[PDB]
């Protein structure tokens, strides 16, 4: 019990929403977790109410000089990553017509290359300790769905999943794991302060099960990814949506 | 785990290999489990091998009145089944030229067939003990690959996920969940007793993780899917495979 | 405008639909076709309606006598298929409270084993001639949505995709391909007297591009298939649903 | 004539290799072809290898300034595309850790973000001409597969079949529809001349159908995605591959 005892996590974009329930849940399973997001002062109120097992690092991942600060910190106070997840995205809402190129240049930096920059170094970090290691990286389930209004975000999220499949293949040799969890809408709080809030009676009306999604419906899934149990998976995506698509 | 504790799970095809392993983890989770198998000897054996969470009740999946029966048992025993796990399946090796009829009826009426008379049973009762539920299908990787040598279970295996797919659509009302596993090649107690066995080579070449497949492996993934870790995910497919293939 | 020239096609439940669509098709494309369908008055009138080298033989596709029959005359009025389209099937609407075992049997023997009956068949003729052939199953998109009302119709139609990827394996070697269609809802015949006809509301709603799908909507891309246009396409199934779902 | 008589495509990376073979169909299918690429004298050359109804006009898809001068140009010669085919990108030969972030950048840059450049104005310039219209994006079936020695490459096809399956959505209402292809290993122009022509051996054991894929295989399907016959096609992705994966 407490499978995560002695294992180091690292949870971006964890200062609210899905990433910080992911960070709770990976904390009540033992792990020491790195709650990592851009927003500082979130992610030091997010660790604090996590308690104990949660330490708030700042980083900006797409940012590479962050990014290396950020890893510098972990191997100092912890010998390294275990455990990685990569949750920080901007999540816009955006019609087709005001989809420009610096609207795309933003999305596909952050949500497609922070996380190539992140896992670059997060795994080379679990390789230099010889740690057995878990990359684990949230995607969307608007990449099978082709919703309207997120053009740039739901091709940075097809990158996440390539990405995530490629990576498989080039760190199974190492013991390293690599999976996509693919969310459907979630209630965190990102959502509730976006026009996608007035999505749930459409999403609700496909899906099997009723009911607003919630990030904790996520993390749970996460914890399974991170667990010993998920040892013979790689290179797959889950998708958590209360069947709104089928995978 | 414990998690299961006070849970009724039945599992199909149990008398060896996966489903044997699937039962001996949701036993160790705290289920009462129902060792079903049409070999009486095996399931009797197998539910020895758990211990006293376990049951054996014989029956043949493909055969009604032997499912009504081993259904009627469960209710007298425990009030009704919370978790299916539809695992019973002939796994052949037939050249396609020697797939007839007879072979193609045979395969489909037990792999796909029986597990809609199961199913059909089991989710009933699940329903009439007002429970929620989980229904966990395995079907194969095949589905993906097209592996030779196996045609009308691969197409018994895709009418699975089918089946799973509209299921978890029929069901989500009723607060029961549908999902499939994909194992890759395992090496079963079945597995190793047919020429099966001889492809650990090619398929751990094509593996991103070393090892040859074990029913450990599986049994695992579905005590997640068993889980209320898993409460969103419903009409959905897990690849199980050391990545294989990508889903 | 002549490609198929000098090519023999079969296409099973051609009286109506989307079987006489494709038909017409590729007779238009200049293939000799055989239009069969278990409503024997109606393929020889469809027949008679196409003219140019279009050729009924009535064939029960469950029924391995009446399909031995069918490839018999065929083989004698033609020297045999190169081109193989699995249309027929059964379309039901039923809840799934009213899906029992005889109606299961009953959606799986002729939709499924069907099927396979008729691709056993004739890819053993082509074979016979050393024909470089073209087998193309019409499966549905139902397979992707998890469509209610129809939980045996999509088992077997999974069955139909999962047969068409094994199949791919087994028969590249005598340079026959092998695919699937999956239609969404169409305006044929069938669903004009069905209440699957009510579903076009909901289905245009859901569809990128407007309108209700036609059976030459099928019949175009089953023609692209049957083409040498499409001779590096195997195993691989192509959806044809205004994008209703997205593969 | 000539089904895409009085059509106006744009082929980009169109020099030499799959772009230049798509080209020539789609001139020997009757549009007018606009032949560009990033080497001046290189799409000069290939306009030439096509004939009369060719124009060559340079553009670097990943350079906005660029790309709009190239639309600008069509626009006066023709009145504007009625097709676009999305066929530039590098190819590159790279181990993991040779994966850096200045590789990564080129790679999204140009295969992701340039594609979404040279969209934006191209259906842009569908719409302001009032022309139905068909994208098509040349992706890879390295994202199904997740070919090692590619890992920016994979990331970059995911994104544009993510960004396939969104722009679907998007333009549907205009009556323009977007699908995607997935090329298996071609020896095009530019494989000769890299390591991945060494791996023919292992792509070729892995298809179902014996022999190297050639660029004709891919521009016969993308003619058939550019014409009538795939009107009720939209936000799908169509894998060329002889096999090597099953979609
Ligand atoms: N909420 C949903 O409906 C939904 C659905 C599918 C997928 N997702 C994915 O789940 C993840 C979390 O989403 P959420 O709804 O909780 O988002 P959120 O907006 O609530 O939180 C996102 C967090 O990421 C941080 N962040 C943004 N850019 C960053 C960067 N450059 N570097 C470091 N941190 C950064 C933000 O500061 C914020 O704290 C995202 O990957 C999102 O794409 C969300
Ligand atoms: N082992 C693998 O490589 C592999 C890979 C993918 C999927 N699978 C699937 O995993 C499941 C278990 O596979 P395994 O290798 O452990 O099989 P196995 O051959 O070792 O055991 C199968 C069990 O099912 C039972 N069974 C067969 N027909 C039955 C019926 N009519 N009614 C009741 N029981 C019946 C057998 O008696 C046997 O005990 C099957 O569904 C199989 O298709 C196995
Ligand atoms: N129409 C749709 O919305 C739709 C959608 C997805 C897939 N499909 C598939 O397209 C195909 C054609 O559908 P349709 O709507 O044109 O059907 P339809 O009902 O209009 O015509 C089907 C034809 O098949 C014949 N048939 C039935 N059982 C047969 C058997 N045992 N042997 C030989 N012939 C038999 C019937 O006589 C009929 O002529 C089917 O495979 C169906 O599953 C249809
Ligand atoms: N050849 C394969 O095995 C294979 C497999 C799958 C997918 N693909 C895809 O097919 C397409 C063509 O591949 P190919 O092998 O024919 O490539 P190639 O290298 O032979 O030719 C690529 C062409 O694109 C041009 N180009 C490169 N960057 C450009 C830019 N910035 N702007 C404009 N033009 C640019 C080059 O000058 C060249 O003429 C690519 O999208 C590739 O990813 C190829
Ligand atoms: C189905 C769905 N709807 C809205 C949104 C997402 C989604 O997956 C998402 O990832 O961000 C917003
Ligand atoms: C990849 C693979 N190889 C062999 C087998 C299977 C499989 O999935 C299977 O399910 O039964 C035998
Ligand atoms: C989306 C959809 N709706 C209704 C129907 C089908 C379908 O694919 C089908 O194949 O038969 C009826
Ligand atoms: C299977 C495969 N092998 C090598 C390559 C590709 C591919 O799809 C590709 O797109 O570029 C190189």
């Amino acid at each position: 019990t407490e499978r995560l005892a002695g294992k180091t996590a690292l949870v971006t974009g964890a200062a609210q929403g899905i990433g910080k329930a992911i960070a709770a849940r990976l904390a009540a399973d033992g792990a020491t977790v790195i709650v990592s997001d851009i927003n500082a002062e979130g992610a030091k109120a997010a660790a604090a109410s996590i308690g104990k097992k949660a330490r708030a690092i700042a980083a900006d991942i797409s940012d590479p000089g962050s990014v290396k600060a950020l890893f510098a910190e972990i191997q100092a106070l912890t010998g390294g990553i275990d455990i990685l997840v990569n949750n920080a995205s901007i999540v816009p809402f955006v019609a087709w017509d005001d989809v420009d190129l610096d609207h795309w240049r933003k999305i596909i930096d952050v949500n497609l290359t922070g996380t190539f920059i992140v896992t670059r170094a997060g795994t080379d970090q679990m390789r230099a300790a010889g740690k057995a290691g878990r990359v684990i990286s949230i995607a969307s389930n608007t990449f099978f769905a082709g919703t309207p209004n997120m053009a740039a975000y739901v091709a940075a999220k097809g990158g996440v999943i390539g990405f995530t499949r490629a990576l498989a293949t080039e760190l199974g040799k190492y013991n390293i794991t690599a999976n996509a969890v693919t969310p459907g809408l979630i209630e965190s709080d990102g959502v509730k302060a976006s026009p996608h809030n007035e999505a749930f009676g459409f999403v609700e009306m496909l899906q099997a099960m009723k009911g607003k999604g919630q990030p904790e419906h996520i993390a749970d899934v996460v914890s399974f990814l991170a667990s010993d149990d998920a040892r013979w998976i790689t290179g797959q995506t889950l998708n958590v949506d209360a069947g709104m698509v089928r995978h």
